[PDB]
């Protein structure tokens, strides 16, 4: 074993994860924050080359969680299963954790 996840940052702003994950170096470097524009949403931040991309975490009407169509009883679920399903549907891009 039990450690908690590298990739729960809370509500840091949108702005303060593209600066975090701008200096990752790996494509997919990724963590999920506490979206301060949708309160009680959550949003996926993601670096790929010289951008970051933000997902919104999309709710079904029993709360499971969802990027584009396979949804899951928890946003640890979710992750993992993109961790080998594209996040992207214009570029191959694998979530992994962030460096530490
Ligand atoms: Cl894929």
């Amino acid at each position: 074993e039990m450690k908690p996840h590298p990739w729960f940052f809370g509500k840091i702003p949108r702005a303060k994860a593209e600066e975090m994950l701008s200096k990752q170096r790996h494509d997919g470097a990724f963590l999920i924050r506490e979206s301060e524009s949708a309160p009680g949403d959550f949003s996926l931040s993601v670096k790929f080359g010289n951008d970051v991309q933000h997902f919104k975490v999309l709710r079904d009407g029993a709360g499971k969680y969802f990027l584009w169509v396979v949804k899951f009883n928890s946003l640890n679920e979710l992750v993992d299963y993109h961790r080998s399903t594209s996040v992207s549907r214009n570029q191959q891009i694998f979530l992994r954790d962030i460096e530490q």
